[PDB]
């Protein structure tokens, strides 16, 4: 129900206020509005984020995706099905990336939701859990190198 859903998304919007390092994100469509602006201000606050999406819907009324490759958001769009939607917020690995790309304490989080076709955040489960982490991140650097990447 809309009420799950915005608690969810307010929920997810917290973790993404306390990321230090990085945020990866693949969804297949992304048009919530809250999150968008929560994951901007990631951006303005120094977060490195990455996005993967579906090239079908990222042209799609009320898509964000637009919005945060304009400012700088790198997307990755493999042309032209997955079991679920994820966030990983300052992954162990991806943090340990950044660290030797560019030479302060933080905490791997995994928030999954459900893939919708047509915001909508049911079916969330947002965990800590190091070894769920790890597989999704290692899952999100596989599909980052595979592929379209947004100009």
């Amino acid at each position: 129900g809309p009420m799950g859903s915005l608690r969810n998304v307010a929920k997810i919007v917290e973790q993404i206020d306390r990321a230090v390092y990085s945020i990866d994100l693949a969804i297949y469509t992304f048009t919530s509005l809250f999150l968008a602006d929560s994951i901007k201000r990631a951006l303005q606050r120094g977060v490195i984020i990455r996005i993967i999406s579906d090239g079908e819907m990222v042209y799609s009324k009320g898509s964000q995706i637009s919005m945060l490759a304009q400012l700088g958001v790198p997307v990755r769009v493999p042309i032209t099905l997955m079991h679920n939607k994820f966030c990983i917020i300052d992954g162990f690995e991806r943090v340990e990336e950044i660290r030797l790309l560019r030479k302060r304490p933080c905490y791997s989080i995994v928030i999954s939701g459900s893939v919708n076709w047509t915001g909508n955040w049911e079916n969330c489960i947002i965990t800590a859990d190091d070894k769920l982490t790890a597989t999704f991140q290692a899952e999100f650097q596989r599909m980052w190198r595979a592929q379209i990447q947004l100009k």
